[PDB]
């Protein structure tokens, strides 16, 4: 009655057609489609071989756009590394302070990343950590806290935007540091992080780590393209990791998880604290996506220094090499 | 061997404990998560009530990034309004060509639209059209063509990109015009189309089709918060409409389905084109995404140019007003 009408072409066959076998299937979709019987086998042997969501699927799943971009319509990267460095520093620690902070500096100069990742920063002794202006742009989370992070990036990179999020769960100061920029003509986001500390904290950081990768998230969707780097000392313990989204690595992991660069956070080889018994963690992790595919995973910062016979921090330092 | 070693809590029950019924599963998830049993009791009962998955569900799934959001942390256009109007005008159609095109002209001026998509606009007579550029700006798409479409934008529309994609699968010379700007603080994004015509045409104008909404898929997640609409002379079948992504709808659906205004293409009542048998279709279509969630739609030029007596184009032109 409101159906609409279709319009009548006198020299077709006055009949619409109406069961059937699987090549009549194969034979059917290629047809209507008008793609071939190969790409029909395709689509129909992942669901029971039932044409019509096989239709559906290849009109509206979202699975197959760069099908349909190949039925409508039919790199520069080679060559470009970049590192990043995380490292939390323990400056809660006043027992030779300035002398472990200037350990951090040589080291920092030593392995002289493009892009590096500081936790547990504070005002004391921040001195040789200032000095690495000259080299680096440097951008600190939470100035006035009794700690706080900092992102340090080389003189080619472009700042474009600081953003802190600082966690309401959180009782320990904890933030989001954000900072997005570019390398060249390739778009780069940052994000810094030091999640609740303890096994106890499970459940804020755990909520802060979800929340985290809901941001990383949200960065990939609007950002094709775009190289995204994710970590800090996030203090995870195995069990507590959830679900990474699509197109998002452990580079520790792609890197071929290694034991040898595995723990981040080892009492049985760092002293700098000391319990009755030992423990260990990969408290340190760094996630990215993007451009790049491949990656090398060192630690850093393992050498004792001389002067004072301990380590520049209770935590060793992340080094991730990404390229093409 | 090389799993990690948890720090000793010396004043801490020395055994971790270890099924249960569905007040505990409320009560442990509640605990776990550090939330309340009213927000447990909602994931618990939308899978059989599975612990393990419900925690994974809290802290990985997409669908409770709103629930991490306020876990971890705790508009402006009521009174703005929007007009879209799409007219296939019918250049092709010699007869009365410059009569017509000052109608429509002349009805474009009374329904004033803020934005206007047209499809088979011709070079010849277009000059009553030309002139519509003292109120508007005026971009087409394949000019030197036989037949093309045409976006027209209110003045105040600042207009940032004019892209034209070529359907290869077309020989029709069909395109999808892409226009993307903003209108004050709010970004805009105009995608009209003329897919391809005729019924046996279906393989093409469907994969067409998946192709377009492929297109405003990647508007909507780069551009949260963008208005974008895309629509035209889509020549569609009700049966041919393939799944449209999240939060798109169509404009005469929304409006409230009005048999009063659902066919654009007529010829019971537009004797522009004679068959022996009537035949009427709702080939014109607008689709929306963004802030705006109410809509008014109407039908206009459906009355009989009085010196030619024929009416401006065979096909009704479609005027959409959304509005908050």
């Amino acid at each position: 009655e409101d159906s609409e009408v279709e319009i009548e072409i006198l020299d077709e066959p006055e009949q619409g057609k109406l069961s059937m076998s699987d090549e009549q299937k194969l034979h059917e979709f290629a047809i209507i489609t008008a793609t071939d019987e190969a790409f029909a086998q395709s689509i129909l042997q992942d669901v029971d071989w039932d044409l019509k969501k096989a239709l559906d699927v290849f009109y509206g799943s979202e699975a197959f756009a760069e099908a349909r971009s190949a039925a409508v319509m039919g790199e520069d990267l080679k060559g470009f590394e970049v590192s990043v460095m995380s490292w939390n520093i323990d400056g809660l620690d006043g027992r030779s302070l300035l002398t472990r902070m200037k350990a951090v500096a040589h080291i920092v100069k030593n392995v002289n990343p493009d892009i590096l990742f500081l936790q547990e920063v504070v005002d004391r002794d921040l001195a040789p950590i200032d000095k690495l202006q000259s080299l680096y742009k440097i951008y600190y989370s939470n100035k006035g806290c009794q700690y706080y992070t900092a992102i340090l990036v080389s003189k080619m990179f472009d700042v474009e935007k600081h953003d802190v999020i600082h966690f309401q769960n959180s009782g320990m100061y904890r933030t989001l540091q954000i900072l997005e920029g570019s390398i060249g003509g390739l778009k780069v986001f940052l994000l810094n992080t030091h999640l609740e500390s303890t096994r106890e904290h499970r459940p804020q950081r755990c909520a802060q780590f979800g929340f985290c990768m809901d941001k990383v998230r949200e960065i990939i969707a609007q950002n094709p393209g775009a190289l995204v780097f994710f970590g800090g000392d996030l203090n995870l313990r195995d069990e507590e990791v959830s679900r990474v989204p699509d197109g998002v690595k452990d580079a520790w992991e792609a890197a071929g998880s290694d034991n040898k660069t595995k723990f981040t956070w080892d009492t049985f080889k760092n002293d700098n604290k000391q319990g009755f018994h030992g423990a260990k963690m990969r408290f340190d992790r760094l996630y990215w996506s993007g451009p790049l595919d491949k990656v090398k995973f060192t630690l850093e910062g393992r050498q004792r220094i001389r002067s004072c016979l301990c380590f520049p921090s209770d935590h060793w330092a992340i080094n991730a090499t990404f390229f093409a």
